[PDB]
């Protein structure tokens, strides 16, 4: 309750967060993945989505769970910057566009939406949206 830490780590999204409206862990087909940025080539299109869960008081027994959301982060950036791409961790998924490099995207950076509006999560055609997840 004293000296609160609003930012747990490098929490800065380039894109919007994708909410979960279904019982899916969020997955993307091979060749598809991280949202495309026309200011970036597919080479740098490699990243991961991190599940965010919040709990708030509502129930009179347990503190009701708040609707979760998933944030996308580029490899080498984000709160899990030191987390390897081929790292097995629950709550994280791996996505990559063909031609992706298993290298960090320090060049892209970890821009924060506070400075400017985040990129509307746009995905290329041929992508499969998991039930409960919609790209918008």
């Amino acid at each position: 309750s004293r000296r609160p830490q609003g930012l747990p780590n490098n929490t800065a999204s380039w894109f919007t967060a994708l909410t979960q409206h279904g019982k899916e862990d969020l997955k993307f087909p091979r060749g598809q993945g991280v949202p495309i940025n026309t200011n970036s080539s597919p080479d740098d299109q490699i990243g991961y989505y991190r599940r965010a869960t919040r709990r708030i008081r509502g129930g009179d027994g347990k503190m009701k769970d708040l609707s979760p959301r998933w944030y996308f982060y580029y490899l080498g950036t984000g709160p899990e910057a030191g987390l390897p791409y081929g790292a097995n961790k629950d709550g994280i998924i791996w996505v990559a566009t063909e031609g992706a490099l298993n290298t960090p995207k320090d060049h892209i950076g970890t821009r924060n939406p506070a400075n400017n509006a985040a990129i509307v999560l746009q995905l290329p055609q041929g992508t499969t949206l998991p039930k409960g997840f919609y790209a918008e």
